[PDB]
């Protein structure tokens, strides 16, 4: 419990904690423990990273969802990750979907959830994140950026003013800002990624960003999702690079269910985490980095359970990687487990460090 042991975790804390507990309710515990500080690696050289204008002391960091609400930043610092990403953040408060709305597929080593934007609201996460807003600098001039991801309200009328609100209100307090355009759980948002409406809508979202003063400008990414089709994708790339977007994030969970999830609640309604996302989230990295000729910084997100995983998304063109849903099934010693992994397949593979490896498969 304290130690920080990766089998107890794995084969007794975690399985025991899943049967007592509902997902949801797991995830609730999970951000009081986490937020408090009562949590079970030194991060060498080869790991840090310099990109979206800023020192990341590793390449690990948590991926949106976990902290919706901006509560448990510094416990996930704590607990190893190079960075933090909390959201999204909706404009105005609201409950998200009737519950249950988070299912676990222990067989799948999977989650499929749709919280629907549960958030407490830009206000409340405003106040929060100004409580600690020095902490935080601090933080990131040590090499511990913060992400700040923003979604839209369910009954907005204007998706792209929903998204500006969110760059003027949490902007100012953000190394990063992500506009979320691919939750699979908030209907039309997922069109938002094409290319007339990402145009206008980033075009917004960059002038409003760029209306922030110096030391409180962020840089801007997209995520999305991992069910693009080709024609999305090419278009995507194309706006990115027309705008200066600064970054991608690449991938949200699917709204596919890939041959052979065993999962009894494989069929439930929502967006599918872990495992069976990896390799078309790495896929979607490699295509996301060729099509931006390695230009554009790309986070890598879905399915990390390893260092094996996180350096085949760096491979395929990732700058950084995230993960969440497997801290639900090995629990905290997964960070530090996936650190050691990066850096010991880093010294074989011949690589100096993470910087050295970054789309290195491109070049092969
Ligand atoms: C329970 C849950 C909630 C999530 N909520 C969000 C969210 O609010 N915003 C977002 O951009 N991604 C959200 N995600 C997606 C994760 O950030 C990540 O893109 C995806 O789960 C793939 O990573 P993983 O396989 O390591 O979980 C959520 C994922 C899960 C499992
Ligand atoms: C949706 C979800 O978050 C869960 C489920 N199911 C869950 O177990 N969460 C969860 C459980 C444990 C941790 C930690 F590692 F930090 F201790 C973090 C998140
Ligand atoms: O709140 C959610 O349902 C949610 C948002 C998002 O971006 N991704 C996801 O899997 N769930």
């Amino acid at each position: 419990m304290a130690t920080g042991d990766e089998r107890f975790y794995a084969e007794h804390l975690m399985p025991t904690l899943q049967g007592l507990l509902d997902p949801e309710s797991a995830h609730r515990l999970a951000v009081r423990f986490t937020s408090l500080g009562l949590l079970p690696f030194q991060d060498s050289d080869m790991l840090e990273v310099r990109v979206l204008g800023h020192k990341f002391r590793n390449p690990v960091g948590i991926a949106a969802g976990f902290d919706k609400h901006g509560e448990a930043v510094d416990g996930l610092y704590k607990m190893g990750f190079g960075f933090v990403e909390i959201g999204s953040v909706t404009p105005k408060p609201q409950e998200g979907n009737p519950r249950p709305r988070v299912f676990r597929l222990p067989e799948d080593q999977a989650v499929i959830n749709r919280y629907g934007f549960n958030s407490h609201g830009l206000s409340v996460v405003e106040h929060r994140l100004r409580a600690r807003q020095q902490k935080q600098a601090k933080l990131t001039e040590d090499g511990l950026p913060l992400g700040v991801n923003l979604g839209k309200n369910k009954t907005s009328v204007d998706a792209a003013e929903d998204y500006a609100e969110g760059v003027r209100v949490l902007g100012p307090l953000a190394d990063y800002l992500v506009v979320n355009v691919s939750s699979p759980n908030t209907a039309g948002l997922r069109s938002l990624q094409g290319k007339a409406e990402l145009r206008r809508l980033l075009t917004k979202v960059l002038q409003e960003r760029d209306g922030l003063r110096r030391v409180h400008r962020p840089a801007v990414l997209v995520k999305i999702a991992p069910d693009l089709t080709s024609q999305d994708k090419e278009d995507i790339a194309s706006v990115v690079k027309e705008l200066g977007i600064d970054g991608l994030i690449v991938t949200n969970t699917t709204v596919s269910r890939p041959a052979g999830l065993q999962g009894a609640l494989r069929s439930e309604t929502g967006g599918l985490s872990g495992k069976p996302l990896r390799d078309l989230s790495t896929q979607t990295i490699r295509e996301m980095y060729a099509l931006t000729q390695g230009r554009v910084p790309i986070i890598g997100v879905g399915g990390v359970s390893s260092g094996q995983d996180a350096l085949e998304k760096i491979r395929a063109g990732a700058s950084l990687v995230q993960l969440y849903t497997a801290l639900t099934f090995w629990g905290p010693p997964v960070v530090g487990k996936v650190k050691r992994e990066l850096e010991a397949l880093l010294k074989e593979q011949g690589f100096g460090g993470v910087t050295d490896a970054i789309g290195a498969d491109h070049r092969r």
